[PDB]
């Protein structure tokens, strides 16, 4: 804070709100990481006493600690929430969020309004995290603990893959909304509403929807529409939405034993003496039977520490009546019923059953209604589907099966995976590679295309959920075959040339074969050698995918609205074209220097979709040089907008005024922004030529392999 | 800006203004840097065509560019102003700011109200920067252009020294005040006020002082107070101060041909088309004879492009009257004077002698007054005074000679460089080291003392300007011997033991000799093994300093307010205790993992001044274990404050409730902060025992070698 010390004062974000920042290209550096330089987590995890650990959590499940006591002597209810919440922030839209980086430890997710009391949950595990050392990450353990909680209450699980490495910095690249007030929502919206992309929540500080109902209004069919969209954003359908909410609230209790005004400050504003614990409660004890968490006082089942079919049965057993909690919140009561649900602390005492508007949405919603009914008709199809949705939930952002590790990895290939079969033939060596480059260039396809269709294939990767890339060559499959930015016409010509080159090399020839995936990328490397005069690295082993394993609705999210690398699209009201470009480079895990080299080169090589003259700042296109940067930074050139929208520009001579260049904001920001201009200059110098060229080939080859977890 | 995408939305600094951030320990990493991993700038600068570059810069002086024309056919004064403004941010208070990391080209120094048109001056140097590749960096290129400018105009410089590497990110560890409005000053201050440490300027966005006068009030003796303190904070005394103002303002002019409403938006909020050129001016031609920078229309001497005495002669030839510039700013005109100075563009027009309020402050002040006369009565002294104080200005934030590269490095030693004479003797070999480690422990000085003192030597470093550290053993010289944080009673006992040991060895030996500085650092390593059972590295070659070469006045600024490492001091109203610890950590160039490992180890070895047991969380102290972390993260403990101010705390048995430990905010931040808690956890695992020890020994040596530029 503006404290007269290092770290204090007004900063650039204060003076220049609108200005572009390259922060997100500087995250998760080794400098912030404690572990040994050569430490590898996957190798460490594989050596974990995994069984030993599972037994210790089940021991913990009943090991009620006195500073945060166990409702019904069981922490399972507490630990299924923690993990629902770890994973439940994932959103398909941009693929950010999820449990995969253990960010719940950190702000803001540690101090969210929906994350009350999970700091204590998280703390109850420290004695185990301390026992198992580096072989278990917080990322993993927080989800595994959720799985052990179910198993220990008589619910069978579908499986569990580990291998999520821990992070050490709060992840600054996630857009949670612009509100600036918790629980707020007056912007993420503009019934009949449209939650803006990429958001998958109705309020700031909340996981999916509101339990009290929209804006806190107990209208369950209005709350149903919230749940269909938000869970839709998180990749979930209606069947899976019903299995999750039922199976979830089949265990547990809520904590609103009092007026919330009695709760204190969240972990990040809490006093230092509380050691990462916030929400200090003054209502009576503050913990145990007096706990105050969300303000609603509900318990859904007769057996909160044991699996059964209580939640659905009870929902279709009474008529429900809206009431209010002991803290003043919109909840539902049962029009009639001897206390069947038991108290958390009095064994003797029992109470009438009750519910949550959201839960009540499942009955009042036309569709859910039914699903809710097929599950009662089949208390099995529902045991299965919950485990299946539960595994999907926790591993939706991990990526390809290649990244999954552990004794309990499942063998059933699931539909949402984007599965690629592992190569079951002999891979191409050096002589076959050399022989294929020649054959690809010999077809007579213009090198510019090969290069364009190489990048389009590779550029799909978004390293956040790890989906997309050259592997599997889905570029030939829907929806990518008809994406406007892929140039379907040229996409198909190149692909047709590669199809023949393949049948030629696989045909009757014995032993080895080559995927269209390896050829698509190798065509690029073939073309790029010819154009750079340098050796370009190439790793084979990609395989081809089938449409079956290509969820056309899943992949439609990856299509970009704007793409600076390919000179596609324009900005919006709230986002400038340069803002997308960094958002894309962050997604491709590219550094700022990496980004700079890539644009300078892709341009000179004309990788512009449709094929326009934008930023092709060379008089010898198709030949890799640093002409782009020399020309960009030229002080004898000037730039005028050629459109009032301010998306296209025109470079002209300052003295003679003759026109020279067209360009897009994707091009001029490298002159305009100070820090990016500092990288342009290195490549634009007279010594910069050959260095840029190597860097381009490094950065090119990096992009080409982003999805190679099989290595 | 909070726009629906990666990069946007509300952040943790919005939700929690007061919350501690560790950004300043994740800076200047190598992921942001475009140069090869094997590039060494000092090596590249050594091979630069330095003379050839110099010729090209003289050629640049009189090579007017029609898009930003040269006043009087010479860009010299513009360039001097450039160089004075880059260097001009430096403050002794902490060492931050200055020319040393080329930080003018980045926000916010690039968009400061005091740096208008320095974007054009910078930009004018890009063809040259482009021609010398990376062999000449920006940091150095800006400063060297100042020297050549002077040399081109008949002035003999003292010397020049390169070796400054370039930065690639905006430096965010600098506090330039708390104001949120450009030129604001209400906060800094709180005719007889006090400018808060560590600022060295009167207004936010200005280099030192207001040219118009204190709050735009043309009051010469009030302006002189402002100048004294601001230049004293930037290390210059009155004799130097007067030489700098009188040297600079002996060349060129100022610019304010029209009202300042005619200038548009600074670069970081300028339009993209302008390409990081800001301050677009609608007045007339908007450049050349219609230039507007400050808004003052003054031209100091009759020869703006040739060194000579004009500045002081004219100041002392006429008597002055206040008037206003075409922009409406307070300047001064002479009474009864004939048009002597010349116009920058018309060679047949002349105007009246003009001056500035700050410049009038030099004749009015009775201290500055005399010095000006002294310089008027002695012209070759004034030259001397200026070339020295000019050299000082450009090389104050650079460090010790060892750092200073190039053909124009002076052979004469200056009174403020903090010179340590080179080692002219044979350094100790491993046999001597072993032998000497034994003779140090044989004195019977407690290891605690050897570890306290050894660290107190190293701890004094600062990367801001690279001053302090264990070389020279200035912990024995004033002021560091009388520093309360250094516990002077024990510092004496240690130093007396090492002096007799040094004597011994010393003379006893033949050909070889050992320095007191090395025996201090070597005391700690010999003590740290005994405590750890490991090998602690040691790099000899340090030498000792004499009081002569220790600038005490400058050294006072290095005394801490709070030392989190040694358990000293309390916060401030504006600054918490931990915030100092992070400021000091950054200044020591430590990563957050290095920081965490260092507290743990220092506490357990009882390295607390005076000897307080605050944070010594071990039942077996003097021994290196990870007991600090195990006992700080233990879930069965809780803390409460036990001081009249909440600095100290008491750890107690959450169950039995009896007292265990005493602690301080320096220690309780590793349990409070989410990010720092994550690092302490690594070292608190059962398999982090021997890992911690290593990392402590790696980082303890890292800190003991921060100032060893002789490598
Ligand atoms: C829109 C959907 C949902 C909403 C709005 C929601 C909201 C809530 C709220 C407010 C609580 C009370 C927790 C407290 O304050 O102490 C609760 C409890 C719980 N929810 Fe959900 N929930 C949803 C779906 C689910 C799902 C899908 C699962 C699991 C897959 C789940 C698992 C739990 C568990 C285990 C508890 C018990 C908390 C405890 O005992 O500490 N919920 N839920
Ligand atoms: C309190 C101290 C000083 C203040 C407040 C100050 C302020 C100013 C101002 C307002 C201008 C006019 C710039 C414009 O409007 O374009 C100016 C010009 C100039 N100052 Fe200073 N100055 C100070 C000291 C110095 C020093 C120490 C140097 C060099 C050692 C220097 C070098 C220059 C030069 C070269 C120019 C002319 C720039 C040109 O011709 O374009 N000044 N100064
Ligand atoms: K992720
Ligand atoms: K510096």
């Amino acid at each position: 804070r503006k404290s007269n010390v290092g770290g204090g004062g007004t900063r650039n974000h204060d003076w220049w709100p609108a200005q572009l920042r390259l922060n997100i290209l500087r995250q998760h550096t080794p400098v912030s990481n404690p572990l040994d330089k050569d430490f590898d987590y996957a190798a460490a995890f594989k050596s974990l006493d995994y069984e030993g650990l599972k037994k210790d959590l089940t021991k913990l499940m009943t090991d009620s600690q006195d500073w945060w006591p166990a409702d019904f002597g069981h922490y399972g209810g507490l630990f299924i929430r923690m993990a629902w919440h770890s994973a439940g922030t994932y959103r398909v839209t941009d693929g950010r969020g999820g449990g995969g980086e253990g960010q719940q430890r950190f702000a803001p997710l540690n101090s969210w309004p929906d994350n009350v009391s999970l700091d204590k949950a998280r703390r109850l595990l420290w004695p185990i995290k301390q026992k198992y050392g580096n072989k278990i990450s917080w990322s993993d353990l927080l989800l595994l603990t959720g799985n052990v909680a179910l198993e220990s209450m008589g619910f069978k699980t579908f499986g569990f893959a580990g291998g999520r490495p821990d992070t050490w910095e709060a992840d600054e690249s996630v857009y949670w909304g612009a509100e600036t007030t918790w629980l707020g929502n007056e912007d993420r919206y503009s019934h009949n509403r449209d939650l803006q992309s990429p958001l998958a929540s109705s309020h700031m500080g909340l996981i999916y929807v509101n339990p009290e109902g929209p804006d806190g209004i107990p209208d369950p069919v209005a709350s149903a529409k919230d749940i269909r969209v938000t869970f839709g954003r998180m990749a979930m359908n209606d069947e899976e939405t019903v299995a999750l909410i039922a199976g979830g609230h089949s265990f547990g209790k809520t904590h609103g034993a009092g007026p919330t005004h009695h709760v204190g400050k969240e972990p990040e504003a809490a006093p230092i003496e509380h050691q990462g614990l916030g929400w200090a409660n003054s209502f009576g004890q503050g913990k145990g039977p007096d706990t105050i968490t969300s303000g609603l006082e509900v318990t859904w089942t007769p057996t909160p520490t044991k699996w059964g079919m209580g939640y659905l049965e009870y929902l279709y057993k009474f008529d429900w009546e809206p009431t209010k909690s002991p803290a003043g919140a919109n909840q539902w009561v049962a029009k009639n019923a001897e206390p069947t649900i038991p108290d958390a602390y009095d064994p003797n005492k029992k109470k009438l059953p009750t519910m949550l508007t959201t839960d009540i949405a499942l009955r009042m919603d036309p569709a859910y209604d039914k699903i809710c009914r097929d599950y009662l008709a089949n208390p099995d199809k529902f045991a299965d589907a919950f485990a299946r949705a539960w595994f999907k939930l926790l591993h939706r952002d991990m990526g390809p099966r290649t990244r999954w590790i552990g004794p309990e990895v499942p063998s059933e290939i699931l539909p949402w995976e984007d599965y690629i079969p592992p190569v079951d033939y002999q891979i191409i060596d050096d002589n076959d590679i050399a022989a294929l480059k020649k054959e690809i260039l010999a077809t007579g396809v213009a090198p510019k295309k090969l290069i364009f269709v190489a990048w389009s294939s590779a550029s799909s990767f978004r390293g956040s959920d790890k989906r997309g890339g050259a592997n599997g060559a889905r570029i030939r499959l829907a929806p990518q075959n008809e994406w406007k930015v892929n140039d379907p016409s040229t996409l198909r010509e190149v692909l047709a040339a590669l199809e023949s080159v393949q049948q030629k090399f696989n045909d009757s020839s014995s032993g080895k074969k080559v995927s269209l995936a390896d050829l698509i990328v190798l065509g690029g490397v073939a073309a790029l050698e010819q154009a750079s005069g340098l050796v370009v690295p190439f790793t084979p082993g990609r395989n081809d995918a089938t449409q079956e394993h290509t969820d056309v609705h899943s992949f439609t999210h990856l299509e970009p609205h704007a793409d600076g690398f390919r000179s596609y699209g324009k900005g919006t009201k709230r986002v400038r074209t340069e803002q997308f470009l960094i958002d894309r480079a962050s997604l491709l895990t590219l550094s700022a220097p990496e980004l700079t080299a890539l644009i300078g080169g892709l341009r000179v090589l004309e990788a512009n979709y449709d094929g326009s003259s934008y930023g092709v700042l060379t008089k010898t296109p198709g030949k890799l040089t640093n002409d782009y940067f020399v020309n960009l930074l030229d002080t004898n050139t000037a730039w005028k907008a050629a459109d009032n929208e301010g998306e296209v520009f025109i470079g002209y001579d300052r003295k003679t005024h003759d026109k020279k260049w067209t360009a897009t904001r994707a091009d001029l920001i490298f002159g305009a922004h100070a820090e990016l201009r500092a990288l342009a200059e290195v490549y634009a110098a007279v010594d910069g030529e050959e260095k840029f060229k190597r860097d381009f080939v490094a950065a090119w080859h990096k992009v080409m392999n982003l999805d190679r977890f099989d290595l």
